[PDB]
């Protein structure tokens, strides 16, 4: 009996083992062994959890107790002196897209999301936490440096709560805490129709048998749709602007609206759901409301899989692509398709791929209006810009000419991250993304820099000298040791992203051995995976891999030039073709012929 038992976040259901669709929770995904992979179940571990107590307190919570023999620098000033820079001039990527950033946003929501613990509202805990940064329970306060400009200005912390547990949500004694993903590891879009059926049903139009999405009623795009709005006050995309006093928007994932980019991504996948099922209803007049819904969504769920692991996933890996994701043999049972606690971290390379700035542009790709161009913190939660200011086809349009930025070491996350994040339980624009990433790295009980290396087969430096040479930085590798003491207490988040990038990829060594075991097990592990012979039909397959972000864009905007190969850098106009030049899918292969 290893520990096998607890199962407490978790819901009721039975498996109908001949249904040719995914179920909404994930489970029944795995026939031995149904709960693999579902949501709202614990992340996996690939190491054991090292906590400060070995059970549940993080490192650097007792400020008297040392890892491996010393303090554990503070989250903020590991910021500070690492992290941060000031001049964003030649920080963008030449060859990749904004869209390439935004891509991986994408991914990683359909896979992870361990929210924080709530229970209080209508409680002082809130409050004692962010007004007197007095840590206990839950509270766990990112304090400032001597010398930080925020302590003149904001106050002596900024407050952060630890990660919600299986199990409970009160107080836990005997095995380690070990963290929840809320969404279901498959590769699914889970972020669009949801991983609850309390909210997958509520999402979805079912006063019309036609299988849609629900769609705002407020407002519309030159005829085409918007998400619902959210129908919870407070909404913090009001709170930005009490004037405009626009909500969020209503999503499978609850982090749709951090960024007017995010919201603007899951816009174009809501209405090719829609554009999918009456496309759908046209070919078989005879399926029914909720056959229309489950098809698209197959649909859908394998156009992700597919730009993900055709285009997006090279360009991330490089060389490394062949080395951690062999060509695909078929569907593995005994493979774990559970998302790991430390993926969680390593996926997050992608905030050090965020630029200072969003742009909307015209319709000849020009700037689109006097301030076109807006500062990334004045976009957090803000849905008013899309509704008041001209839709998404002027977002979608910078998405495709602008670039992503390219990771530095010297200029690692923009100001507009590290200085001033929005958080929607909180109200200033006061926090720092870095200094939380790193935090939340010992809340989950991460293991140290040198655990990984050794996990993924690669030397560990024990030396200054030897840190210089796997960072091959001089100064970066020794502003790290000052801090850290030992490179074997280096938070993974900071350590792995400190690396040189591989040959054609964006990630180093590490981080394309986390990644790309991670994928390479979703993919194997899923019965669903689209290639799986018996999921889609042979025609269906070769129908849906012509499947391409630029087509998307055309079917679903007004916009009516676009690039071939939208996740490089392109220049208009020169690598722009016309819509119609551009391969459509295919869908005569679903026609049904029931006589
Ligand atoms: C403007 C762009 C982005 C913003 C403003 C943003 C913001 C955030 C915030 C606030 C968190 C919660 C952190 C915590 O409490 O621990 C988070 C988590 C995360 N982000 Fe980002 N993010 C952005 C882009 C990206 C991109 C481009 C990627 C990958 C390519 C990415 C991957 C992740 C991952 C994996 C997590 C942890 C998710 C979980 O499992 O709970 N993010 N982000
Ligand atoms: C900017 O990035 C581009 C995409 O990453 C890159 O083009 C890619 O170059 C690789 C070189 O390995 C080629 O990869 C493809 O090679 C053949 C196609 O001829 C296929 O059989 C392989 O499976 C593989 O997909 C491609 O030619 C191209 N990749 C794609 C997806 O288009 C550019 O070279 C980069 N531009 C600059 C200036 O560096
Ligand atoms: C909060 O949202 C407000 C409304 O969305 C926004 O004000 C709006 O934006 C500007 C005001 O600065 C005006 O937009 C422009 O409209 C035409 C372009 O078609 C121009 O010819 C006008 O001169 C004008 O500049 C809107 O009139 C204005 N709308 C309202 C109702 O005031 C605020 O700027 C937002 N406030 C913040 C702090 O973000
Ligand atoms: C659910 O679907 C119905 C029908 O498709 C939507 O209503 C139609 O679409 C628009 C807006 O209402 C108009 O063309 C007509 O008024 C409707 N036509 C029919 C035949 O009803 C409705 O908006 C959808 N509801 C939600 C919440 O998304
Ligand atoms: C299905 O996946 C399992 C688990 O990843 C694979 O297991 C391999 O088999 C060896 C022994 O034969 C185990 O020690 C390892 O777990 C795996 N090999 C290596 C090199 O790590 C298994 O090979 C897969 N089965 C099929 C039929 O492909
Ligand atoms: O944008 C986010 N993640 O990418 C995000 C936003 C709010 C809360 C948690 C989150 O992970
Ligand atoms: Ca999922």
């Amino acid at each position: 009996s290893w520990e096998v038992g607890c199962g407490a976040p978790v819901p009721l259901v039975k498996c109908d083992e001949n249904s040719p669709y995914r179920t909404i929770t994930g489970d029944c995904n795995n026939r031995r062994s149904p709960a693999l992979g579902a949501a709202n179940r614990a992340l996996a571990r690939w190491l054991p959890a090292e906590y400060e107590d070995g059970l549940a307190l993080p490192f650097g919570w007792t400020q008297r107790k040392t890892r491996n023999g010393f303090r554990v620098p503070l989250a903020r000033e590991v910021s500070n002196k690492i992290v941060g820079y000031l001049d964003e001039e030649g920080v963008l990527d030449q060859n990749r897209s904004l869209l390439f950033m935004q891509w991986g946003q994408i991914v990683d929501h359909d896979l992870d999301f361990a929210p924080e613990t709530e229970l209080g509202s209508n409680e002082h805990s809130k409050t004692q936490c962010e007004e007197y940064c007095i840590q206990g329970d839950n509270c766990f306060p990112i304090m400032f440096p001597k010398n930080d400009p925020k302590l003149k200005t904001q106050g002596k912390c900024m407050p952060f709560f630890r990660a919600g547990f299986v199990c409970p949500t009160p107080p836990y004694q005997s095995l380690a805490r070990e963290q929840i993903n809320a969404v279901t590891s498959f590769l699914d879009a889970s972020l669009v129709y949801g991983s609850e059926p309390s909210l997958a049903s509520r999402l979805r139009n079912l006063s019309s048998p036609l299988g849609l999405m629900a769609v705002n009623q407020e407002a519309w795009d030159h005829g085409l749709a918007y998400l619902p709005f959210n129908n919870k006050k407070p909404s913090p995309c009001e709170f930005i602007n009490t004037t405009a006093r626009v909500p969020c928007f209503l999503a499978g994932d609850f982090r749709a609206s951090e960024q007017i980019l995010l919201a603007t991504a899951h816009t174009l996948l809501l209405r090719e759901h829609n554009r999918l099922a009456r496309e759908l209803k046209k070919l078989n007049p005879h399926w029914n409301g909720e056959k229309l819904y489950q098809e698209a969504r197959k649909i859908l769920g394998a156009f992700i899989q597919i730009i993900t692991f055709r285009d997006y996933l090279p360009i991330v890996l490089g060389s490394e692509m062949q080395k951690w994701i062999p060509p695909y043999q078929g569907y593995n049972n005994s493979v774990d398709p559970r998302i790991s606690n430390v993926f969680t971290f390593a996926f997050r390379f992608g905030h050090m791929e965020v630029p200072s700035t969003v742009s909307r542009l015209d319709e000849n790709y020009q700037p689109w209006g006097p301030e076109a161009e807006l500062p990334l913190h004045t976009l957090f939660f803000n849905t008013w810009r899309i509704i008041k200011d001209g839709g998404i086809d002027p977002l979608v349009r910078g998405l495709l000419a602008k670039k992503s930025k390219l990771m530095n070491q010297d200029k690692m996350v923009t100001s507009e991250l590290r200085n001033k994040l929005f958080q929607p339980t909180h109200k200033i624009h006061g926090f720092d993304l870095a200094a939380i990433n790193l935090q939340r790295c010992r809340d989950h009980g991460m293991p140290g820099y040198n655990s990984w290396r050794g996990f993924c087969g690669l030397s560990q430096p024990k030396t200054l000298k030897g840190l210089q040479t796997v960072l091959k930085n001089k100064i970066l590798a020794k502003k790290l040791m000052d801090l850290y003491k030992t490179p074997d207490n280096i938070d993974i988040w900071i350590g792995g992203n400190a690396e040189p990038m591989v040959e054609r990829g964006r990630v180093g060594p590490l981080l394309a051995c986390l990644l790309g075991r991670q994928f390479q097990q979703i993919r194997d592990g899923d019965r669903f995976w689209w290639e799986n012979p018996g999921v889609f039909t042979e025609k269906q397959r070769d129908s849906l891999q012509k499947v391409s972000f630029s087509r998307l864009i055309c079917d679903n905007t007004h916009i009516t030039k676009v690039p071939l190969h939208a996740f490089q850098a392109n220049n208009y106009p020169h690598d722009f073709v016309d819509c119609s030049t551009v391969d459509k899918l295919d869908l005569s292969p679903w026609a049904s012929r029931e006589n």
